Formats: structure tokens, sequence, C-alpha cells
């Protein structure tokens, strides 16, 4: 079950710090969970209902945010558990931020648009007791997207029947409603901040260095791109679901990407050599950016990463014992909610925008975006090497702690 591996990583960061029972015990309990019926009419007149869910695991920093899931595997436990997980991502970037985290248990794949539309507006007039613009933020997640978005807050509005910041209520919206830029390459941007501060911290100059990217969809892609253009680096592998490709003198991210577009995939790429997954995580490469599916470094291939640094750009990409292996080789790590920590840093500035009614420019949510990084990774680096422990562990502390001086401020917890 996710939602008690989340409470068994929580337990683990508390033997690292020092919290009161009290306090563990209320932080393994979502504050309040709502599981409502999403009743739709098809398109053959037919009414179907759906399971929503909506988990506000905890809010003494703020309003929770987090994003909805349409998935047909979708289950409490996983809506509880990322709400979980969104409370330390949103704690160690330094939100005013709870966490939160919606579902609805569907398989949008069968769904036509007209009902896509009516299942958002429907989850929303089923949710609106529960969030608002100072409430509950929700955003787009897995098999939801900004036209969703929209679709959702339009319902809110009408509900709300334009009492207060409407656009607020939900982030990741287009661009003509409340919209946000910088939300196409916010994890990217996010993580390469981080892996040039990783990179400070070590003392590497990453100028001319090599990186290898794993997974080829937005986030790999743009990680790749940003890396080759801020950062200088000679990108020498990338690779998506059904293969790799290698060239140490370096490729062309765009060119690769026009290539995926055009072949289906960046297999037999010219001049370069067809590699796959695997070995194109052990090159030599100064940094390894692991942007696809999860739990790709195991205790099989721990002890052959050659990366200085790696960037877990993807959602949880390590085991615990590669994590051991990995740091008992000197490799420095970025946690993978602190590396892709710049989607909700974005969707904060995108509710800020909103609740001001002034949005900014291109060049304000980037400048923005590396004060909050920075901030942040230099935090759990000082806890890494304060309480020398796992780069990961750091940032647990970090997140745990601000939510527990939250909630003592309050007077929630006493002690
Ligand atoms: O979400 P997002 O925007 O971050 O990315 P995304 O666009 O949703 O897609 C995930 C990326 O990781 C790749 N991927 C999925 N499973 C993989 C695997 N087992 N091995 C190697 N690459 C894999 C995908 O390749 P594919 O597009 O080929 O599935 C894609 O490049
Ligand atoms: N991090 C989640 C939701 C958080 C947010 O964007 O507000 C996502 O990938 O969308």
């Amino acid at each position: 079950d996710p939602f008690e591996m989340a409470v068994k990583q929580l337990e683990r960061a508390a033997q690292y710090m020092d919290i009161s029972e009290e306090a563990l015990e209320w932080l393994k309990k979502p504050m309040r969970i709502v599981e409502v019926s999403v009743p739709i009419e098809m398109d053959d007149g037919s009414v179907k209902v759906f399971t929503g869910f909506r988990v506000q695991h905890n809010w003494a920093r703020g309003p929770t945010k987090g994003g909805i899931r349409w998935h047909p595997a979708e289950t409490l436990s996983t809506v509880k558990a990322l709400a979980t997980w969104m409370t330390w991502k949103v704690a160690v970037v330094d939100l005013p931020y709870g966490g939160g985290k919606g579902g609805i248990i569907v398989n949008p794949k069968e769904l036509s648009e007209r009902e896509q539309e009516r299942l958002a507006r429907a989850y929303i007039r089923a949710v609106y007791d529960v969030i608002g613009p100072w409430t509950d933020i929700p955003a787009p997640d897995v098999y939801t997207n900004p036209k969703i978005m929209g679709w959702m807050m339009d319902e809110y509005e009408t509900i709300m029947r334009r009492k207060g910041p409407a656009f607020g209520v939900i982030t990741g919206k287009p661009l003509s409603i409340g919209g946000s830029l910088g939300r196409g390459t916010a994890t990217a941007q996010g993580a390469i901040f981080t892996i040039r501060e990783a990179a400070k911290a070590l003392g590497i100059d990453l100028k001319g260095k090599k990186i290898a990217v794993q997974g080829y969809g937005n986030a790999g892609y743009y990680t790749a791109k940003l890396a080759k253009e801020q950062l200088g680096m000679t990108v020498v592998a990338v690779s998506d679901s059904r293969g790799g490709i290698y060239n140490p003198d370096g490729l062309d991210p765009d060119e690769v990407l026009k290539w995926k577009r055009e072949h289906g995939s960046v297999k037999d790429f010219p001049g370069a050599t067809n590699i796959t997954n695997e070995e194109l995580l052990e090159l030599e490469v100064d940094v390894l950016a692991p942007a696809a599916i999860e739990e790709v470094i195991t205790e099989k291939n721990a002890d052959n990463i050659k990366a200085k640094i790696v960037a877990e750009v993807a959602n949880g990409p390590v085991t615990p014992e590669a994590d051991d292996i990995l740091r008992e080789k000197g490799i420095l790590q970025i946690p993978d909610f602190l590396c892709n920590a710049g989607g909700v840093t974005v969707s904060y500035f995108e509710w800020v925008q909103n609740i001001n009614g002034y949005y900014w420019t291109e060049e304000e949510v980037r400048e923005k975006l590396d004060k909050k990084m920075t901030k942040a990774f230099w935090e759990v680096y000082n806890t890494h090497k304060d309480k020398n422990i796992h780069m990961r562990d750091a940032a647990y502390v970090v997140a745990v702690s601000r939510v527990y001086q939250a909630m003592k401020d309050r007077g929630w917890v006493k002690k």
C-alpha cells in the first residue's frame, strides 16, 4: 500500500529529528478526506456515476495544494499518499501551502470531450464545499490538462457567483483565463537550477560537461534543452521508453525531438549509437537526470552509476538501498520531491497572480523560480551537512520541521 509506504517514510524521517509523538500522530493522518459521487450523463443518454476524492492532508502553513488525477486505477490510498507527499513538497520550497490531492476513478481515454467537460464540472459541483482560493487549490495532474482546469475554474466561478478571485481556485489554467507564463518548463527549469546549485556546492563547473537524461517527455526534453543552453553542457545521451542514443561530441535536443516527432521514437538517430536504458544509466557523465518511470536505480545497478550528481527529476526513481549505495560512493543526490518542485512553485506564483489580479512576465517568473529553488536546495544541503545524514532525509527534516513549527504556532500541538 502507498499510504503505508508514505507513513513509514515519515517515521523514518522523524527518526532523524526531534518531534513530539502527538505531532507525529497528527501528521500520520490526513486532516480531511472527502469521497464524493460524480454523476454525469453520457452521450448515449445514460447517467454514469464515478468516484471522486479530495484529500487535504494538512493546512497548518496555509491553503492546501495538489493536482487531480484521472486514472482507472485510482484509490483513496494513492490520493492520501500523494497529498502527504505534497505537504512535504510545498514545505521544502517554503510555500505558504498545505498538502492536498484529488482524483477520479475513470478511464479518460474512453470519454469524449463533452463527457470530459461534464465530468470536470460535476467534480467541481461535488467538491465545491471543501475547495476555494484560500482553502484548497487543485492543479493539473496525470491525464488532466489545462483544458480541464479551465472548465473546472469556469464551473467554480459559476457556483461562486463571482464573489471573489475565482481565477485563483485552480492553477494550470490556459493563459487566456488566469494563465501563468513558464508553466510548460517549470519542472525542467527547477531541476536545472537545482543542478546548478549542486555543481556549485561540489565545486564542479558545468561549462562543457556531460549530461544524460532518461525519459524524453516534457520533463526530460526540456531538462536537456535548458541544460544545454543555460548551463552550457554537452548532452551525450537521451532515451525514451523505446530506446536510447549516445554521442560523445554532443546531441542537439531540438533535432532529437524533431526525429522523435517524425519516426515516433529516438531510435536510430543519425550520428548516434543506439543503446538501452540500463547502460545509458551507467555512462561516465557529470550529472544524470532520470526523468522517466520510477524505480530505475536499484541495488542491481546502484554501484555502476558513474555520475557525480543524480537529479531525481522523476517521482522517486531511486530505491533506498540504491540511495545508501550512491551515498557511499560520494555521489550527490537531489531528492525527488526537491528536484521537481519547480512545478508547485510556479503554481504558487500563478495563484499569487490570480489573487492579486496582476500577472507577471516570463523573466519575472523565471527570476522567482531561481530564488525559490536556490534557497530550498541550500536549506536541504545545510541540513545534509549539519545532521550528517542522507540528502533525502535532510529534505524530509526541513519539510517536517516547517510543518511542525506551523502546527505549534497555531496551538494545535502543545509540545
Ligand atoms: N505536483 C503535482 C500537483 C501539484 C501542483 O501542480 O499544484 C503535479 O504534478 O501537477
